[PDB]
């Protein structure tokens, strides 16, 4: 039965078989990327039907493909031709991750460069990094990468200790030609090692930590039925798992006495993106957008038991495309547990007598990826009370330049000559709402400040309002963390036993959004990264915050594109799209390898529930 | 030696022999408040001199005295008669609280209010509430209770479900005289129960909750010696416990190397203030000052195991004196324990094949404090990688009231007739300030964005600016959550090996300050939570950012009165206080009694370590 199941080895495999006996997956042809595409709504009354969405590569300098294909008739449902120059290029392969480097070292602009730093070409890593659009006219409709220089002294070396700063390279990986090489003068390569794993610069390990050890005797209180169904605690939903978007929850809903009731439709992570703060032409281009060009799902780190997942766990190993078509396993890719997470209730009361303890847990869905240097683990949390959270975790080695004589207003200095340049990491949340079903609407809600007088003579009174937002148009709104800014998602359909509309109210945690200036490249082509909060009417087609193709891609597309349709939301299907993000001043601390950071945001019911949903939590 | 251990009884019995021998305690003399007070700056080869300061209150009518008393030597340093009606009333007595039901049980006026409402005073329970500054002349320099009442079906009832609005009266607990019985008419007493231990209401309690264990079988990673020293993963303090405060941390410091660097002096909330913002005459002198009126150590709970601390917990049992100056142990009052938090570090390196996770993990150090409806759990935590957090945890039975037939912009609905007033629980942490030993100074720090143009072609720098805080009249700071606004604490004469000031920076959750009327009562007696952040030069006598004697109090004393002195705080011995609060509109989820919600800040080395301090943690 089950239309939300994992994808399978064979659906893959027959996909690849699809596209081969319909002529379309020739020996140069190349799948970027490869995903089982949602139910529509209304689908469950009719019979399954299992389509892939497919994006094609081409070699040989062909035109790419974007093709759909349905694995449950063995058919292909469309195939059309991608001019690049409009609609993007397609996402970076990971094939393509070594020809930065591989042509930059016969290239004889850049063996000048390296010699004039003394560096051997051997020991010269190049990172292949995306591009974006500036002013470099012949890079329209050509697939272009840039590359940074780092040197690894030796095999087991960090190579993120020894940036080769004043020089950048950027390559054709299609036509293998390099285009430029811009050397504007040589800065020291920073000496000191960065291993944290030499007990020279660890010191002795500690042995003072003793065991913690974390057991479920009778096992864990969720269940899994057919393949990712989970129920636990009274919630009911279904793990996904996308190439790009990585962990993907669908049907997020509640078992409140003898009903089911939806919350959320779809959740993931539809965009994050990594905009650099330093205004030197070596790096002022340098904008990662992880799930986007990337695709982080892809790089999914196989977890491993006491290590990246403590307690008793429960993984899935999520199936995957390689480049040309074979199913490929992520092994123990993501884990489910619950833990234990304090107090829920507690209350000791004077007059009754009657004193009442109760704990709260958590479930945990989550997975860890790595795109270069960079690492982020993205947990999903369910909560006993109804709270909804999710939390990314950065960690990895920062990204590293030169350290400038006399200062920097945009780099930090790490280690000596060693700098870490500004940057955000801000992600998006694409929450594709379901409150009691989907007639939903939002509200901003902010605390209301009253001035003493008449009917407040003692100048206590505080109260709050709520404005709907009816269209698309009024619905990019931004933060204001002063007046305790909110947004409540409700169904106007559906009362709570005080006839109040259910609802369920989202807390961000109010970070900075974009900082780049509003006329930039990159203000335009991550322009939900400038605002904290969007709504959207749901439509099929409206997937991710920066459209389907954001390599290489000029604005056009995305949230802006999606908004200026102005449609009406007030008691309809929507989609909320919130932006939140990190915002990276490299400490000393960070350096050579960064502790853990986090940001998130989490959803509380609001007059969902009639009362309390915990009061059947035993002792 | 240990001079910042626990109070142990035989201490607080010597005292009251002291006290006694004096003749300062003799039958009519109770005790309103008695701490010890830490030693003084320098203090080393000099002995140990505990003193212990003392709060005296007289049952006959007579005027309270504020007494130090040296317990090493058996003197009474100082002994002061107060003028309450200029410096504040004492805290209140707990033997006060049912003072006030009782006198109200024999007026007239109060049993004509019962009988309006047919109500049997023997089930009505009377909250003994503080009494604020208003326009009562007759007030000024007596000790006020107010009285609001809930009505109790059964001894084990829970009266809060059952408010009695439009009635409340005001008692002088030490003439034991009824002052005024206010009667603004009669309201329905909301008749559902809120007994959330009855089976009618929780329904079948679940059994799907398998067991989590946590243990360690080698015992914890910490040590305590000297009753309540903790040396814990590089970490060491002083956990001290006062009645009014609660539990205080003393001496943070953390060993880098071969040297034990402090960091924080001494860490406390200082003050929590829970402002109603109902404009009924019934309620709309409601502020509960829980730290500065009632004290919330006193109300320390008894921890049990396994229910209220989880895993392998260590108890310290703080003693406290009892209102003649006997001294009362709370029994595992105290909780300390380690517990996993997820993963600290990790980076899967495609150039060195080096693939490396560890594990996080941090000290708790907790307690939990009842105040009449409300619960509040104070924790603080230590992290292997030099961050420390507090968080606060709210929970118990919200305060309710009548809901207004057709509405109220200031109270919520939670059940047929019943309502929960909108209020805040406000939080001063007080932060007596050692980066690296104590000369030390603040730097307010703003995001910094840039125009594109003349040396940011690109429009994709960003920046940040420090403004250094010189002098006290310039250290009263406000959030800005968009321009990501931090503040940072370090020495200007300690560098780390880049040649940079070590520093910390505290990172606020940036929500709603005091949001009352600034010409309000409360505006002025809890006058530091208008603003987030304040700066002064340590004082030994400035210990609470409302004064020593906040009930009943007026302006004119706390943190306002500190800054007016302007003093030097660039590179000197500085005290940092944080405002950090919830603002509180309830919800029907908050009934019958509420799930925890919390608040909170945390300091992060900024620069204080020459690289990451969490290198030589092992796999
Ligand atoms: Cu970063
Ligand atoms: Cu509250
Ligand atoms: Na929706
Ligand atoms: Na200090």
């Amino acid at each position: 039965a089950s239309p939300f199941r994992l994808a399978s080895a064979g659906e893959i495999s027959e996909v690849q078989g699809i596209l081969r006996t319909a002529g379309l997956l020739g020996p140069e042809k190349r799948i970027a990327y490869l995903g089982v595409l949602d139910p529509a709504r209304g689908a469950g009354s009719e019979a399954e039907d299992r389509r892939f969405r497919v994006f094609i590569h081409d070699v040989s300098g062909a035109r790419p493909q974007e093709v759909t294909v349905s694995v449950t008739n063995g058919t292909v449902i469309s195939a059309v031709e991608l001019d690049t120059a409009a609609t993007g290029e397609l996402p970076v392969l990971e094939e393509e991750f070594e020809v930065v480097e591989q042509l930059l070292a016969t290239d004889e602009r850049w063996l000048k460069a390296l010699a004039a730093r003394n560096l051997d070409v051997s020991k010269v890593r190049v990172a292949p990094l995306s591009a974006g659009v500036f002013e470099y006219a012949e890079e329209r409709g050509r697939r272009i990468l840039r590359g940074l220089a780092f040197v690894q002294d030796f095999p087991e070396d960090s190579a993120w200790a020894h940036p080769v700063d004043g020089l950048v390279a950027y390559v054709d990986v299609v036509s293998k030609e390099v285009t430029r090489v811009i050397d504007t003068g040589v800065f020291p390569v920073p000496a000191e090692h960065g291993n944290y794993t030499d007990p020279e610069l660890t010191g002795p390990l500690r042995t003072t930590q003793k065991p913690i050890s974390i057991t479920q005797p009778e096992g864990p209180s969720f269940t899994v039925t057919g393949g990712n169904h989970i129920e636990w605690e009274k919630w009911s939903l279904d793990v996904g798992f996308d190439v790009r978007e990585g962990v993907v929850l669908h049907n997020i809903a509640f078992r409140d006495g003898d009903r089911l009731r939806p919350i959320i439709n779809r959740a993931s992570i539809a965009e994050m993106v990594v905009p650099y703060g330093d205004p030197s032409p070596i790096r002022s281009w340098q904008n990662y957008f992880d799930t986007g060009e990337y695709l982080v799902g892809q790089y999914a780190n196989s977890l491993e038991l006491g290590c990246d997942c403590l307690g008793d766990i429960t993984y899935l190993s999520p199936v995957i495309s390689d480049a040309f078509g074979n199913p490929r396993e992520i092994r123990n890719g993501i884990c489910m547990h619950e833990e234990d997470w304090g107090i829920l209730a507690k209350h000791s009361d004077l007059w009754s007598g009657i004193n009442y303890t109760r704990r709260n847990r958590r479930m945990v869905i989550s997975f860890f990826t790595t795109i270069g240097n960079y690492d982020y683990g993205f947990y999903w949390y369910l909560y006993l009370d109804g709270t909804i959270e999710f939390e990314a975790k950065a960690t990895g080695v920062v990204f590293t330049s030169a350290f400038p004589e006399g200062g920097s207003d945009n780099i930090s200095q790490l280690a000596p000559g060693l700098g870490a340049p500004f940057h955000q990491h801000i992600f998006s949340a694409r929450l594709d709402m379901a409150i009691d079903g989907f007639t939903n609407r939002v509200e901003e809600e902010d605390v209301v400040r009253q001035t003493m007088g008449p009917g407040n003579e003692r100048g206590n009174a505080f109260s709050r309002k709520r404005t709907v937002l009816t269209r698309e148009s009024e619905a990019v709104r931004e933060a204001d963390a002063r007046t305790g800014r909110t947004w409540i998602i409700s169904n106007p359909e559906s009362k709570n036993r005080l006839n109040e509309p259910v609802g369920y109210k989202l807390h961000a945690h109010n970070q900075p959004t974009l900082l780049a200036d509003p006329g930039s490249s990159i203000a335009r082509r991550a322009a939900f990264a400038t605002k904290d909060l969007w709504v959207t009417r749901y439509a099929d087609d409206e997937r991710y915050p920066t459209g389907d193709f954001v390599n290489q891609h000029s604005g056009g597309a995305g949230l802006p594109s999606y908004i200026a349709q102005d449609r009406d939301i007030d008691g309809q299907d929507i989609v909320v799209w919130h932006t939140f993000g990190l915002t990276h001043f490299p400490r000393v601390e960070d350096w050579p390898i960064m502790p853990v950071d986090t940001v998130g945001f989490k959803l509380r019911p609001e007059g969902f529930f009639d009362r309390s949903p915990v009061l059947d939590v035993p002792a």
